[PDB]
């Protein structure tokens, strides 16, 4: 659905450049169900691409010199196929530059170039969002009301910056406190950060496979009254497991969705989600990326399903994830991590209450700092083409 018509056949890929940004995040992250202290440290592999004597920058990943070097002397055009969609071969370390090279060249938002029948040209893009920070910060200490007290303080930075949605990680008798004991104060930290949010916050929780069935169903029960927006990754996908469990919610009347996709996913999930197990589909917006989502958001709308892309561990994947929206129609919301990456001005986007503002500038609308680019590019990184 990208509009490729105004691509002239003389337009060349002139030069390709790599370089690792780095920051960090707001607030360190802890444990999650199944491993350790993620951290406060952040980085986005980018390369900046120039077209016809003009830049482009984005994510890239799974490039090498020799890559790169093979791309140099192209004509864009031949980079996607007739249908308009970039080429399997280019989408993981060009999709990002080439797109915001085509925002820029045009003077229009990546949003617009793939807008769908959904949003129309001229109105502002403004999507949902959740705070997706909240990690088992708590483990440290053993007195239940203070691990409640640090995880509310947590959630109240959040909507002190206009956050109004939160995803809780839970699961935490899986691995790093005892099963009975992890399992309650679970549920004492969703209730918690649910009087922070308030009655119209919604509360996701994301188990990273800790759970059983059973497991699951007592920690539902259990947050009967907490305002259950989805549960993600309660236990490895399995169709047979989560059929019973939406039989469960639904004699219960309890509204909760099913989210999953992360990771090494099962190959027949989408499958599992047409037949109703799953609600919604939560692929990484990096890899498989951009262009791949825009095909599957299209398939997955069909369907009446579900998107929320998933975006942790790379900021960059953010703000793509927000013009996503523009694209596919039953499009969930923005996962955010609060991250300041050194030489990527992202001001242009804005947090208020529970939506990410997206700026209406050229290509991604992310500015990144030339200068600084460059020397990173010689200091640690390389280039190919002149
Ligand atoms: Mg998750
Ligand atoms: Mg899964």
């Amino acid at each position: 659905s990208l509009n490729i018509t105004g691509i002239q056949s003389d337009w060349k890929v002139e030069k390709i450049e790599f370089a690792k940004l780095t920051g960090e995040r707001a607030r360190s992250a802890g444990a999650n169900g199944r491993i350790g202290v993620h951290g406060k440290s952040c980085t986005v592999d980018i390369a900046r691409i120039t077209i016809d004597g003009q830049t482009g920058y984005g994510s890239s990943i799974h490039m090498t010199p020799e890559w790169a070097e093979d791309v140099i002397g192209r004509r864009l055009l031949d980079l996607f196929d007739d249908r308009g969609r970039l080429r399997e071969a280019y989408r993981l370390q060009l999709e990002y530059p080439v797109l915001d090279w085509l925002g820029q060249r045009q003077g229009k938002p990546v949003y617009d170039l793939v807008s769908g029948a959904h949003l129309e040209t001229g109105a502002s893009l403004v999507v949902p969002c959740y705070d997706t920070s909240l990690y088992f910060d708590d483990l440290h200490l053993a007195d239940e009301r203070a691990a409640v007290a640090l995880m509310q303080e947590e959630a109240m930075q959040g909507y002190a910056k206009g956050q109004r949605h939160f995803k809780i990680k839970v699961g935490r008798g899986g691995r790093h406190m005892p099963l009975w004991e992890g399992t309650k104060r679970d549920i004492a930290i969703v209730r918690g950060i649910s009087e922070v949010a308030g009655p119209a916050g919604k509360i996701m929780i994301d188990a990273n496979n800790a759970y059983n069935l059973n497991l699951t169903k007592e920690v539902l029960a259990a947050l009967s009254d907490v305002n259950l927006y989805w549960l993600e990754a309660a236990f490895h996908e399995d169709e047979a497991l989560y059929e019973d469990l939406k039989e469960w919610l639904g004699q219960r009347g309890q509204n909760v969705l099913i989210a999953d996709g992360e990771g090494l996913a099962s190959p027949h999930l989408i499958e599992w989600a047409t037949r109703g197990r799953v609600d919604v589909l939560q692929y990484d917006i990096i890899w498989p990326g951009f262009t791949h989502w825009m095909e599957l958001g299209e398939k997955l709308d069909a369907h009446g399903l579900r998107s929320a892309p998933h975006c942790y561990g790379n900021a960059y994947g953010i703000y793509a994830s927000g013009h996503l929206s523009a694209a596919v129609r039953n499009f969930e919301f923005v996962e955010y991590d609060d991250i300041t990456i050194e030489g990527m001005d992202v001001s242009g986007y804005r947090i208020e209450n529970g939506e990410i503002h997206v700026p209406a500038t050229p290509g991604f609308g992310i500015v990144f700092d030339d200068e600084l680019v460059t020397y990173l590019i010689n200091r640690s990184g390389w280039s190919e083409g002149h």
